[PDB]
Parts: structure tokens; C-alpha cells; sequence
DNA sequence: AATGACAGCCGCG
DNA sequence: GCGGCTGTCATTC
């Protein structure tokens, strides 16, 4: 087996590495790594090393990392560049694994854990770990077992042991409904006292020290807690045992509102699933509780237990422990689906970095380029420090608020990475600059052509066309790799077809599968064995095919991720290859591109429609343009179409056959104009929207930049059975909006786009007529309560007190002096309802804990005093008018016309 | 980032 | 008594 690393750390002058060896054993070693760095040297001094600028460098080998560091400070002092990889861990890795890392995840220990802490006085702060750890469930990937540690006695109660039998039973039979798939993988361990528990858990941790440490919120609660808990009860000494190198640091991070500390365990890679999810799920969620996310992903969350959590251990210790077991399992299921732990490993080993550095694009790319240049005996630039200066972004067309019956959109392919390749932008391919004309000038092609020797950008930058830069080369390398593994896609999948096709008539014999790699499309030169196959073959020849075929999907998706994160690093001052001029070159060029094609499209459609100066592109944005098909559908007449699907195809054909060509023609012109190194500006029809043929629907509308809704029928070739609404930017998409209301608003938008004015008006009247019968929770708006105290002045609203926070105050006053009432905690979200003047709460509104019913101590009055009128007006009506006004509809009959003036 | 609820502040017999 | 702004607090893209 080819050896691969697990974790690497630098402690002093030595590197500590944990790795899987030739025989698959987990080993660990200390290495007095001797790093090498480079300095510029005179021409005479012949060497094999050169910097990305072609200048000669001499390799300086140091006695130990300390010296290398000190040397860099010195050089820095004097003012001379110190070249080479300053992050020795990365160099050590690159040196020790001078090849393509092939890792066997089966040998990598991935732990998934969660603990429980009974705390009667509020959230158990991890920085203090005041209360005992009541329970711990720790799942190990190597053993595929859940190890449970149950504390049977604590100052908060003495409970009985947990029953695996009771746990497996059904809810109705008084069970916990712990899945049968894990019911056998549970190892229970009850403890008489906490000290015995923590001590045995620490031992357990030494026998099975995690390589990858995950869980949910584990790095901001579980680890810090267990760390400080053991620290206080035994001493920082024994607490350090949590780290395989007994070295730990307390990192303190200051966020949006405050600050929180987290523990760094040298020798372990912490991949908190909440961060994993947040970074790779690519989806904004109203809440990140494991409960919400699990429900969303797995369609099921966590045991609906009764009573508060603080008293759940005492009241029902049975449930309490099972609740902890299933909490761990859930994350494991979510990962079983999303596969983020594996995606991380895959990306880490490809870039040869610490697996946790997956969260940093800067670090990921820095390594990817370092290793690439090192193979060519080139030396990376010294990371320079730059001033965070803002810079020009993308261009967003100000759209004319209105309805748009027919719309067709086109997107540019990976604009930024493409622009970097087309123009050939890189820190070392900068040729020079040139007199810059106003951007509009270049968009209309009236400004003087920049140059005829160098590739240019509308911002004034010129790049060499001869040599390919370091950056564009790496992205292309990645771009290619993508289509390389996606070439292995239909080479193990699409090919796994001669297997399911030959599976209908399996010859009767006892033969084994044709043991040969599938990655490559099988041929009749060896795979000729089609019928000779039996039943245990064909059926086995589509496991491997599909087993690896998917493995490709991991590479393709990961390549997409680096490709999309590259611009990220590039426009970031801490990046080794950042350059304000290049960052601007990229965005400015894009600015031009989108508005250039906008011009071209408008010119084309106007000519082919025989009109003059008609604006066909109604809205542009970064890399998308939306065209109004109205004029096109009219050149035929809606009457000439059989049904809806009829004009959809018409448009699809028109776009592909007439527009696509016009567009590419236009961009080639632009590439020549800027004398770019390569034409890579590609645009594809994306969506086709409009109303059902013969309906009174308006098809779509725009409120303003980034705010629209379209009734789409075909998306990039894929035609939907039922039209899907594409809504970007409106209330219907904000969690702050009451559920029942996002519902109604969605229905409103729908009836507007597909049914028409009269329909909307009908639904409006009905919704408003049954508003008062809706459940008080579904009609309340939700908000995040930050800095509650900030505006608290004796339980009353201070100056400039936000409406929802002022609501919190009225609630605090309403329950002040009754510990049995749910507390509104800082940072958390709260439900908010208005209250009709003269209410016993003394204020205009009242808020309470989100996701929960309001305490019955005030429930009956809040229900009697809530202001339905105001509630409706502010949450429902106001936003609706925002849509209808734009689309020129009325959601109510008899509305004067002179409203839309002044 | 830009679009939007609330807050108080100015302005005009 | 309530349009015109600028200053918070929020939310999603």
C-alpha cells in the first residue's frame, strides 16, 4: 500500500506526524525537519532554481525550522525577499509525499461525538464547565460502534441505568425508537461518579485517538467543555492528554456580537459538521440546530421529549441517554447522505495540506500552486502584505419594475475563472498598462483598441500572450482534470450498461467477474466476455462499475469547488498571489463582457425583429442576462401555437439556432478587440418562462435589482412536467416572515404569474377573510434578538430600541419573577406579535422564544390582545402591494389609478 | 449589497 | 400630523 499522512503539526524544531504506513498500520513520528528557502542570486551563480519571474535563486538549507524562521525575519528586516514555502508543515508534507496521495479512508479514524450537561441555571458555558458531564456518546469509524458513557449520580439526581431493550422499543410501547441498524453497535458504560467517567473516557481516547474529530457544534461546545471540565477537576496537565502530543492552545475568536474561545488539539483535525455543512451544503437555512437540519436532510429529527431539558435527565433518564445516542447517529446519517467528511479528505490530500485547512481557500490554493511549481524547480513568491482596499465588483442592471410575459435567460460559463484564462491574468504575466478610456467606450467599441501585442483588460492592464501564467495554468489544470474524471463518469456508468443489457440473458455457468479496471471504457478486446458471463458476474460487474463511477463524481465536484473558490483567494490580500491590479482586471473585464453582449443581443434581436432601439435585455447581473421574448412570440402570434409546450420549444429552438450563434460571434469580436490570449466567453440559454398559453397569468415580474419571479417551463434543456416558480429576492424567501404568510404570498405570486389579476383578487379576499382563524404561531414573524440588554433600561425600551427587542422587554416584564417561564436568550430568535392599544402588557408588541408555544402564564391574553389588523397589514399586505404595484395589478378591486404618481 | 422594517429629526402658519 | 432623509437592526444572496 502507498503510505499516506493523517495529521501533521509543528512543535518547535520538530514536525509531529501521524500516518498510515506501507502495511496499513497507524504510526506516529517526530522529525527534526530541515526546511529550505531561497534568496535571489547573481546571474553567474548558476542554479536549477528560479522564481515565477524567471530570476535565479539559490537554495538555502537550514539546521532547523527555528533558524529558517529567524532568517526570514532578518531578510524582511534588511529589505530582501525571502522566497520559498514559509509554512513548513506544507513543505514537510510535499517532501514526504512527492506523489499523488491515494488514501484508504478505512484506515482513518473518524470520531463523532456529543455530550450532555444538566444545567439548571441556563446554558452551561464551556469556558467554565461548572456542571458535570452527565453523558457522552462517542462513535468510532474504525470500530463502527457507539460508545456511551452514562453518569448514574450527580448533584442533579441519581438515576438508574439505561436499557437497550426499552430503547429499541416503539414510542407507543414506551420506547425510544432507537433504530435497529445501530441498536447492536451500542456499548453502554454506566459510571458511579463523574470522575470515574471522565477518567475512563480519557483512557478510551488514548486507545482510540481520533484523526478526524467531528460532531455537531462540537468545536464550540463539546470539546471546549470536556477540555475545561477535565482541566478543572484534574488539572491542565491531564486535560492536555486530549491531544496526542499533549500540546494544546486556547484560541479566542471575536464574532458579529461578541467572542468565544475554542480549544486546539495538536495532532487532531477538527471538522465540526456544522461548519462542514455550512461550507459545502450551499443552501441558506433558517436554523442550524441539528434538529432542524436533520429534519430537512433526513426527514426526521430528534425524539419529541416532554418537559425542559434541564429536568429531562431526572424525569426520564431513559429518554435522555437515547436522545444523546440518536443525536450522534443523525450527524452520521446526514454525512452518509452528503458525504462531506469524505469530500474534505479528498480535497485535503489533493492539495497536500492539513485536512482542516479545507475551510481556507487561501491555504488550499497556496499549497496546490506550491506543489505544482516545486515539481518544476520553481520558487514561490514571498507572501507580501497589502492594504485591504475595496475594489470594483460585478455589474447589476437597474431593471424597470414591471411584468414580463415572456422571458429567456442566458448565463456565462464560470465567468471569472474563464476571464482569468482568456486574458491570461497572473502576478507574473503583467506586461504593462495603457491609456484607459471610459468603460462605456469599450462596451460600445468606440475606444481605441488597447494593444495589438498584449492581452488586455478595460481597467488598463496588459498581459503577455506568449507564456502562460502560473495562475491561468493551475485553473486550467483543474478545469481539465474535471472533464478528465467526468470522462471516467460515462466510462464506468454509461459503460455499466453492456452489463445490465447482458443481464437479461445470463449464460448458466460458474465464472468470476472479468477482474479489470472500469475507470476506462471497457472494449471488446477483453470485455468481449459478454455472454460467457453468468449471474454472479454480470451482477458483480455493475457494482464495481458503479462503485468507482461514483468515485469520479467526488473528483468532479471537488474540482468544481477549487475552480469556484479560486477567485476567492485571488482577490484576498492574504493570498500569496493577490494583486489589486489583477483583481480589478478580472472584475472590470467582466463588467465589460456582460454589457458588451447586452449591446450585441439588443442589436441582433432588433434587426431580426425589424425594430429600432428596442431594449430586449431587461436585466443583467454579473454573468446572466434576461431577454424579453415578447417581441419574438409576436413575430409569430400566440394564436399560431398549439399549446404552452409549443412556444417553449419555439423559443428553445430560436435561442439555440439563432441567438447562440449571434452571441458567440459577438464575443469573438470582443476577444479580438482586447487581443486576448484565448476566446473563452461562453453563454448558454438557461431558462424559458412565460404564462400558460391561454391563461391570464403575467409570466413574471421584477421589483428591482436582484428581486424577481418567473414561471419557468424549461431549464437548460430540461423541460418540467409542471412549471416551477423561480423566485429570487422576495419576502416569501425570508424566515422573518410568518409561515402562513410566506404560504399566502407564494400563492399570490403563483396566481399572478399563472392565473392573472382576477385570480389574485379572489385569493386575496379569501385569505384576508380567514386570517383571524389562522394559528397564532403561523402568523407571527420571527426575528433574531441581538444586544437585548443594550436597549434595556429598567425592563423598558431605551432609545432607538428595535421593535422586536422592545417586544422582548414587554415579555420580560410579563413574566418577571417566575422561573418556570421560558427565558428569551441573547442571540436566539423570537416570535413577535403586535398588541392592540390598551393591552395589559403596557407596550405595542410582545415577543417570545422561537419554535415554542408561548408560556400559559400570559398565553391567553396575548391571544386576546394581539393586533390582527396591524399584523396582516405589516406582514402580508405591505409586501404584496410591493409586488402588485410593480406588475401593474391590483390585489383588490376599485383601487384608484392616480396612486402610482408623485 | 441592497432592499426593507423601525426609529426619531426636520420642515412648514 | 406625516412626507423626506439618515441611522440601526435584519435577512438573503
Amino acid at each position: 500500500m502507498k503510505e499516506f499522512y493523517l495529521t501533521v503539526e509543528q512543535i518547535g524544531d520538530s514536525i509531529f506526524e501521524r500516518y498510515i504506513d506501507s502495511n496499513g498500520r497507524e504510526r506516529t513520528r517526530e522529525v527534526e525537519y530541515k526546511p529550505s528557502l531561497f534568496a535571489h542570486c547573481p546571474e553567474s551563480q548558476a542554479t536549477k532554481y528560479f522564481d515565477i519571474y524567471g530570476k535565479p535563486c539559490t537554495r538555502k538549507l537550514f539546521a532547523n525550522m527555528r533558524d529558517a524562521s529567524q532568517w526570514i525575519k532578518r531578510m524582511e528586516d534588511i529589505g530582501l525577499e525571502a522566497l520559498g514555502m514559509d509554512d513548513f508543515k506544507l513543505a514537510y508534507l510535499s517532501d514526504t509525499y512527492n506523489y499523488e496521495i491515494k488514501y484508504d479512508h478505512t484506515k482513518i479514524r473518524v470520531a463523532n461525538f456529543d455530550i450532555e450537561v444538566t444545567s439548571p441555571d441556563g446554558f452551561p458555558e464551556p469556558s467554565q464547565a461548572k456542571h458535570p458531564i452527565d453523558a457522552i456518546t462517542h462513535y468510532d469509524s474504525i470500530d463502527d460502534r457507539f460508545y456511551v458513557f452514562d453518569l448514574l449520580n450527580s448533584p442533579y439526581g441519581n438515576v438508574e441505568e439505561w436499557s437497550i431493550e426499552i430503547a429499541a422499543k416503539l414510542q407507543e410501547q414506551g420506547g425510544d425508537e432507537v433504530p435497529s441498524e445501530i441498536i447492536d453497535k451500542i456499548i453502554y458504560m454506566p459510571f458511579d461518579n463523574e470522575k470515574e467517567l471522565l477518567m475512563e473516557y480519557l483512557n478510551f481516547w488514548q486507545q482510540k485517538t481520533p484523526v478526524i474529530l467531528t460532531g455537531w457544534n462540537v468545536e464550540s461546545f463539546a470539546i471546549p467543555y470536556v477540555y475545561n471540565r477535565i482541566k478543572n477537576i484534574f488539572g491542565e496537565s491531564t486535560a492536555k492528554r486530549l491531544s496526542p502530543h499533549r500540546k494544546t492552545r486556547v484560541k479566542v475568536i471575536e464574532n458579529m456580537y461578541g467572542s468565544r474561545e475554542i480549544i486546539t488539539l495538536f495532532g487532531i483535525s477538527v471538522l465540526d459538521y456544522i461548519d462542514l455543512y455550512k461550507k459545502f451544503s450551499f443552501t441558506n437555512q433558517p436554523s442550524y440546530s441539528l434538529d432542524y437540519i436533520s429534519e430537512f436532510e433526513l426527514n426526521v429529527g430528534k425524539l419529541k421529549y416532554d418537559g425542559p431539558i434541564s429536568k429531562l435527565r431526572e424525569s426520564n433518564h431513559q429518554r435522555y441517554i437515547s436522545y444523546n445516542i440518536i443525536a450522534v447517529y443523525r450527524v452520521l446519517q446526514i454525512d452518509a447522505k452528503r458525504q462531506f467528511i469524505n469530500l474534505s479528505l479528498d480535497m485535503g490530500y489533493y492539495a497536500k495540506i492539513q485536512i482542516q485547512s479545507v475551510f481556507s481557500p487561501i491555504k488550499t490554493w497556496d499549497a496546490i500552486i506550491f506543489n505544482s511549481l516545486k515539481e518544476q524547480n520553481k520558487v514561490i513568491p514571498q507572501g507580501r502584505s497589502h492594504p485591504v482596499q475595496p475594489y470594483p465588483g460585478a455589474f447589476v442592471k437597474e431593471p424597470i419594475p414591471n411584468r414580463y410575459k415572456y422571458v429567456m435567460s442566458f448565463d456565462l460559463t464560470s465567468l471569472y475563472p474563464s476571464i482569468i484564462r482568456q486574458v491570461n491574468i497572473s502576478p507574473e504575466t503583467i506586461a504593462g498598462t495603457f491609456k484607459v478610456a471610459p468603460l462605456h467606450d469599450y462596451i460600445n467599441a468606440v475606444a481605441e483598441r488597447p494593444s495589438d501585442v498584449y492581452s488586455c483588460s478595460p481597467n488598463g492592464m496588459m498581459y503577455y500572450k506568449d507564456r502562460d501564467g502560473v495562475v491561468p495554468t493551475e485553473i486550467t489544470k483543474v478545469f481539465n482534470q474535471r472533464k478528465e474524471h467526468k470522462g471516467y463518469m460515462l466510462a464506468a456508468q454509461r459503460n455499466g450498461e453492456i452489463i445490465k443489457e447482458a443481464l437479461h440473458n445470463p449464460n448458466l455457468s460458474v465464472d468470476e467477474p472479468l477482474d479489470v479496471d472500469y475507470r476506462f471504457d471497457f472494449s471488446d478486446e477483453i470485455k468481449e466476455k459478454i455472454k460467457k458471463l453468468s449471474a454472479k458476474s454480470l451482477n458483480e460487474m455493475l457494482f464495481r462499475a458503479q462503485r468507482t463511477e461514483v468515485a469520479g463524481m467526488t473528483a468532479q465536484i471537488n474540482r468544481k469547488l477549487l475552480i469556484n473558490s479560486l477567485y476567492g483567494a485571488l482577490g484576498n490580500v492574504w493570498f500569496r498571489y493577490y494583486d489589486l491590479r489583477n483583481a480589478t482586471a478580472i472584475t472590470t473585464f467582466g463588467q465589460m463582457a456582460l454589457q458588451w453582449i447586452e449591446r450585441k443581443v439588443n442589436e441582433y434581436l432588433n434587426e431580426v425583429c425589424g425594430t429600432e432601439g428596442e431594449a430586449f435585455v431587461l436585466y443583467g447581473d454579473t454573468d446572466s442576462i434576461y431577454v424579453s421574448a415578447d417581441k419574438i412570440i409576436d413575430k409569430v402570434g400566440e394564436s399560431k401555437f398549439r399549446d404552452t409546450n409549443h412556444w417553449v420549444d419555439f423559443l428553445d429552438k430560436f435561442a439555440r439556432e439563432r441567438m447562440e450563434p449571434a452571441i458567440d460571434r459577438g464575443f469573438r469580436e470582443m476577444c479580438e478587440y482586447m487581443n486576448n490570449k484565448q476566446h473563452l466567453m461562453f453563454m448558454d440559454r438557461e431558462a424559458i418562462a412565460g404564462p400558460p398559453l391561454g391563461s391570464k397569468g403575467i409570466g413574471g415580474f421584477w421589483t428591482g435589482k436582484k428581486r424577481y419571479a418567473l414561471n419557468v417551463w424549461d431549464m437548460e434543456g430540461t423541460r418540467y412536467a409542471e412549471p416551477k416558480l423561480k423566485i429570487m429576492g422576495l419576502e416569501t424567501q425570508k424566515s422573518s416572515t410568518p409561515k402562513a404568510v410566506q404560504k399566502a404570498l407564494k400563492e399570490c405570486i403563483r396566481r399572478m404569474l399563472q392565473e392573472g389579476e382576477e385570480s389574485l383578487q379572489e385569493y386575496f379576499k379569501e385569505f384576508e377573510k380567514e386570517f383571524r382563524q389562522l394559528n397564532y404561531i403561523s402568523i407571527a414573524s420571527v426575528s433574531s434578538a441581538n444586544n437585548i440588554a443594550k436597549y434595556d433600561v429598567g425592563g423598558f425600551p431605551g432609545p432607538k430600541c428595535p421593535f422586536h427587542i422592545r417586544g422582548i422587554l414587554t415579555y420580560n416584564r410579563a413574566i418577571k419573577g417566575n422561573i418556570d417561564a421560558p427565558q428569551v436568550v441573547e442571540g436566539e430568535k423570537v416570535y413577535v406579535l403586535p398588541l392592540r392599544e390598551g393591552n395589559p402588557f403596557g407596550d405595542k408588541c410582545i415577543a417570545w422564544p422561537s419554535g415554542t408555544e408561548i408560556t400559559d402564564l400570559i398565553k391567553d391574553d396575548v391571544l386576546h390582545w394581539m393586533d390582527y389588523t396591524v399584523l396582516l397589514e405589516k406582514t402580508f399586505i405591505k409586501p404584496l402591494e410591493g409586488f402588485t404595484s410593480a406588475a401593474k395589478l391590483d390585489y383588490e378591486k376599485k383601487a384608484s389609478l392616480f396612486d402610482m404618481f408623485d
